[PDB]
């Protein structure tokens, strides 16, 4: 470790990154160039095995400024991960392993980033997950760091303050946040929009704060040594120059998000002692030095595996890595009238008891969402996590729990406030992680709290989001079957649950919850089919009975999951959807026109009043629905 | 102003609030009881006219903890606003003037609150709007305060840190934030989830911070006098006891969100010297003292009107209050191929030039969203607001600009990051305010940045949200017509705009943009109708020309606004939607099944690659769409 080798290594990273952006004619060269000295020093401190990116006790590295992807990919390549030089040459191209922002399908990428702020919160989540993993498995087996690189944009986002609040509270002395402070954003000088005392901000949240020049190798190294010894979460404020090394583009906002240009790169290479006429050059000394991570990480992982072999926690780790969902005996809710928040809370408790890695919490609404895991204690010793009023950071934190390697997390709030965490839910979907979203208080049935607390459009949002099952169970039995599918699925799920008591259903007549929609009532030569979910299913059952008394044969379809129903074959859908099909939901759900001729929904915002008063006002009564169905 | 009258006034507020919650058997009595001493003192400082809640230079009061509604309503009633005692007795009842959280249809309510954090950001917005109003009209005409009451929940939300960052930057010495620090939330002790040094946090953001006992009248008054003289935004940290005055429920989390109970209220009244056997009692001295606001506010408004009469800014205020949208000469984009972000940026500049109160900005993406108002300067002297990377607080701030009385604000970001501000967009919709949302980079056409930056489900979300027009113009001419409707509408609008160049359309054949969907091509005996919006309209025009060459008569429908089309009469919709109707959009838009037999959309997340590569991968080519339409 000396200046000449560190300079060569950092410049190798710079010019790989610049060359990648240039070949693509797209991307972000400024942050890579600004960060290249820090990452060169950090490569000496990072404990990781490039040949086994799943090693449980690896240090976790997060690039919250995911636009700096070319630098990440340069580093993964150089360090010996399964990412080739040819992969680097296909930066930002269709179907490459080097997409414009990082994706977990690229080995070595810990978590997808891009939407600013998320990475900072994910890094907090990894640090909390590491603290829990240490509680379970012991400090002999879990003792690693979590490093996050972030920029101005990350620290302006609300989610960064939310997550960092939690990091200070939980004394996350495994978390090192490195802030690239380059005074530049897309609109130019960061001073146009931000002038906080960042050191005071973070000290207020319980961090130790170090302040460095991010192009001085000795200072970077000294800060990392001191950070690694901290008794607090630590922030390193690193003053850098955007596009450092790129001559006329140094410090320019124009370097943020467009290629540097061929001539700028040539001049830059000249100044650094690189040949301007070659691209994608990796000097020998740098190549050997970066790739030493392979030998060193192999040895560290071997040492760890030896500690695991001696551990009393071997069998526990095996259960955490291989949960048996089929063994679980769920509650039997057959014939029991209940609010689905209450059925769901019972199920959460059964899962927490059966699954040592199943945990989670609510954003200050445990008692209302019914998510308390009774007698299972508070984090870190126990399983209940108190996220505070921090819906967005809760979801981004739990995204990281779901990536850590041994956890099955849930996030809970009122369905209306799903909107506060939706960007993080989207990242769960993009990554196809197993993270469960618990959303209670699902409709105008909320009643008195009024229209700011009454969901209308949120069902449409979650249904429209790809890679995300949205279950809206009509009773406890549906709620169980929903969980059984969710645990076995390869994508995340949300559970949309009532405040109010719902009536238990009779048994399926044809199909079941796994088909997304199924029949509760089936009539030969049906003139009408009433299709509903959740709280509206009994309205439909009753309306269908009135229609039958008037001489109309009816099917009734329960649809606890739209997305699953979309996947059924045509013969199945045809058997359910007979005659004139009317969909009925306390939501503004135009998507039901995919399966229904008519939709009996809610097209406005709600009203503050008693639940029965509000449902009647919005037309959810047997008399009104029957009059609609009979068109008069 | 003495202790005996202040105590009686505060207890009047307590027991009105308690009695209201109790009669409704629903609501939040804890915060009202905790806040009653502060609001009693604050009533002496607040400058307002109960008989004219639109008085432009009134102090603006915001209850960010909108669950404390019963206290707000008690105060409005007592002060002489148009809210009756009978209204108080219909708290939380269907169609009352006293809904569970405050709504602007209740006179005296400055902004709808309920979703935590929003109010704090709205209060920052009112303070910024006041600073701008002072820039325009002079400090002789604008010199009022903005008071915000907030709780733990507000200050844990990210949006509160975002907005308070901006308040410190902009030196908002008209903003007084009063934090009800009662150590209690729904999950119990706030320490389970939050332990920041709140004074240090706010000092880091450029605030003066005062710390008081919120049940000591002299200390409250002294803090307000000092706050009103501050050269910084000021935070008053007020230590209170939740449900103060309610005996066994004092300091209990059970008082947060459920009625205190009849016996608890009786005991409370006994201890305060009120008759336990009467409800909704207003003592004479308190009644006279609170209602003195009527005489005092009438006199202050009269004095102000005299200052207005002498002002050089009289004619300007009249133009601000009565904008003439019909006079505006928009750009003529007929036959011009352009990205709709670029057409839209030109329109923004024309509006900013024509309308003295039209202003706004982007969340660090001015250069990319094309929202710079060229040569119109930076806030406060000018019109461009640099929100930073703070999408959520931007929207909540602009909600308040739209409520202030003289402004027409826009908020801008990439459409994918609309998700970060959606809860505040919902409040714009709930209030039916004129606030315009500018969302560029609307589809997989984004290209290289990849799936985290490529909208899929966001169109469904905004369409599903009530009271919100979502325009997705196919060319510059549609973009203009969209603005013309948006300015005349009684609800907010979003503009969903391309990164990439789009082809100019030919003229409408039947209907126009004001109908939501209209015909570009109409054929007798059409076998197919191709319906699209935005960037997909030319695909449809070309595909329809290929279908015609193969012998199939086709209609082509441009649908720049789904919500407007939903409002057209059946005869109009029937003329457009002929034969087999296929909807085509680069979105996962199942809502199109409302108007289409088939939907040719995107059902997954996107991909990082060149825009032309990504569109081809996802099927957006004439050959592929024609093969789909011909079912083979
Ligand atoms: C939530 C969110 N909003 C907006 C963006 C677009 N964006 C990408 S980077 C950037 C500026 C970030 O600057 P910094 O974080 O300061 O980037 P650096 O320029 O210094 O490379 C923005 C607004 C985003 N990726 N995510
Ligand atoms: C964004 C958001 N999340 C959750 C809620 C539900 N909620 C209402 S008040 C509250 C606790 C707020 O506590 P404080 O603000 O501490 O209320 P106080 O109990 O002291 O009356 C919560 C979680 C909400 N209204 N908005
Ligand atoms: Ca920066
Ligand atoms: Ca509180």
């Amino acid at each position: 470790m000396n200046i000449q080798i560190l300079q060569e290594q950092a410049n190798t990273l710079r010019f790989l990154s610049a060359d990648m952006v240039q070949k693509a004619n797209s991307g972000h060269p400024g942050a890579p160039l600004g960060l290249a000295d820090i990452l060169s020093v950090l490569s000496y401190h990072l404990k990781h095995n490039p040949k086994n990116p799943t090693w449980l006790n690896r240090d976790r590295l997060v690039f919250s400024g995911g636009h700096a992807s070319a630098l990440l990919y340069s580093f993964l390549h150089l360090s010996g991960y399964d990412l080739s030089l040819e992969d680097l040459k296909n930066f930002r191209q269709l179907h490459s392993k080097t997409p414009g922002h990082p994706e977990i399908s690229t080995l070595g990428v810990e978590i997808a980033t891009g939407p600013l702020g998320q990475g900072v919160a994910n890094a907090v989540g990894f640090a909390m997950a590491a603290k829990k993993a240490q509680n379970l498995l012991g400090s002999d087996l879990i003792d690693h760091k979590i490093y996050c690189l972030c920029g101005d944009g990350d620290l302006q986002e609300g989610i960064s303050y939310e997550a960092c609040s939690l990091a200070g509270l939980h004394k996350l002395d495994n978390f090192i946040l490195i802030y690239d402070s380059n005074n530049i954003s897309i609109e130019g000088d960061v001073g146009l929009a931000f002038n906080e005392n960042v050191k005071m901000r973070f000290e207020a949240q319980g961090f130790e704060v170090l302040s460095i020049n991010g192009h001085d190798y000795e200072e970077i190294n000294k800060a990392l040594e001191q950070a690694k010894k901290s008794t607090k979460p630590c922030l390193i404020i690193a003053k850098t120059t955007i596009a450092k090394g790129a001559g006329e583009l140094e410090g320019s906002h124009k370097s943020h998000g467009a290629p540097l240009g061929e001539e700028v790169i040539k001049k830059a290479k000249e100044q650094a002692g690189f040949d301007p006429n070659i691209s994608f050059h990796i000097p020998q000394a740098s190549k050997i030095r970066f790739e030493s991570a392979v030998e060193l990480g192999d040895l560290e992982e071997a040492k760890w595996k030896d500690k695991l072999e001696k551990s009393a926690k071997k069998e526990l780790l095996e259960r955490l890595l291989n949960p048996d969902f089929n063994k679980i005996a769920y509650p039997d809710f057959k014939g029991k009238d209940l609010a689905t928040r209450d059925s769901n809370g019972e199920i959460l408790n059964v899962l927490a008891k059966n699954l040592e890695g199943f945990l989670g919490g609510s954003a200050d609404l445990g008692p209302s969402n019914k998510t308390e895991l009774h007698s299972m204690g508070d984090f870190v010793e126990g399983k209940n996590i108190h996220f505070g009023i921090r819906e967005h950071a809760m979801a981004a934190i739990n995204n990281a729990f779901a990536r850590y390697g041994i956890f099955l997390p849930f996030s809970a709030t009122f369905f209306i406030f799903s909107e506060y965490l939706k960007p993080a839910a989207r990242i769960a979907a993009l990554m196809k992680i197993k993270h469960f979203f618990i959303f209670t208080h699902d409709s105008i049935g909320v009643g008195e709290d009024g229209p700011t607390h009454q969901p209308i459009e949120q069902l449409s949002t979650f249904r429209a989001m790809p890679n995300f099952l949205t279950f809206r169970p009509a009773d406890g039995v549906e709620n169980v079957k929903a969980w059984q599918i969710a645990l076995n699925a390869d994508i995340p799920s949300a559970f949309v649950l009532s405040r109010q008591k719902l009536k238990a259903l009779n048994e399926p007549v044809f199909g079941d919850v796994k088909n997304g929609a199924y029949l509760l009532k089936e009539s030969k030569e049906a003139k009408f089919t009433l299709l509903a979910s959740g709280s509206e299913v009994w309205l439909c059952l009753e309306s269908a009975n009135e229609l039958e008394k008037q001489g109309f044969a009816c099917n009734v379809v329960s649809m606890p999951c739209f997305e699953l129903f979309e996947k059924q074959d045509k013969a199945y859908q045809e058997r359910l959807l007979k005659g004139e099909v009317i969909g009925v939901e306390a939501a503004h759900s135009n998507e039901l026109y995919k399966f229904c001729h008519k939709v009996y929904g809610i097209e406005s915002f709600g009203e503050s009043g008693k639940d029965k008063d509000v449902f009647e006002r919005f037309g959810f009564s047997v008399s009104k629905l029957v009059n609609f169905i009979l068109s008069k």
